[PDB]
């Protein structure tokens, strides 16, 4: 129970980082949309606008490139290279994520939380199963020591 | 003693992420070294190289 | 590595206590089985 018990505090600690990972995504890319003035993503982000921010900051990028054909430009290098950093800085926290989430995360979680319910539930049925047999030796004990007395009497 | 071990599994995993890292960075200078054709870092290496 | 090193510390510390309170208990729980036979030899004892 002790070793399980350090192995869920583990995944808890997992859990944890999983929160992070959500977080700084979160906010990451609402300061990026007012960074790079692309709007529908000032609120709290689901699965839909991010993949349309996604969507929409591949445009930028591809529209950069338009715009740089046309010129043929050193701040539309920085612009781009810009928008290139931002959309890392996107794909490996959602590669962490991503990842968190194949190899199961909550329920690998959840499923460790079941084993350690059932287990205190288990010792705790033990520890009173011990009470009631010290009970029952004692009340032995005490019976062989009156029916020495018993057999005299 | 329990919610103590529960922390300190917590540490020992960050331990060992912490050991994973080391051992990305070491893979992957030799990886770039080829890449980037400069000698002497494509073999083992160590944390001086 | 101090902070997991602070912990493990602090976690045989307290194994430490841990396995000294338990013998404690054993050796308590000795006693009181003994002071209980004592007492009810003791009730057999005045009579005697």
């Amino acid at each position: 129970h002790t070793a399980k018990a350090a192995e869920q505090g583990k995944h808890q600690s997992d859990k944890e980082k999983y929160e992070r990972q959500l977080v700084a995504r979160e906010r990451m890319i609402r300061e990026a949309a007012e960074r790079h003035e692309i709007r529908g993503y000032n609120g709290d982000l689901d699965d839909r606008r991010i993949a349309i921010f996604n969507e929409r900051i591949q445009k930028i990028l591809n529209d950069k490139r338009r715009e740089l054909e046309r010129l043929q430009e050193q701040k539309v290098a920085a612009e781009r290279d810009a928008i290139a950093q931002t959309v890392s800085e996107l794909n490996m926290i959602n590669s962490e994520i991503q990842e968190y989430l194949d190899r199961g995360g909550p329920s690998s979680l959840a499923a460790n939380q079941r084993a350690i319910a059932n287990l205190e539930t288990q010792m705790a049925n033990l520890e009173g199963e011990m009470r009631e047999l010290t009970v029952q030796i004692n009340k032995l004990n005490k019976e062989i020591d009156n029916s020495d007395a018993k057999k005299r009497n």
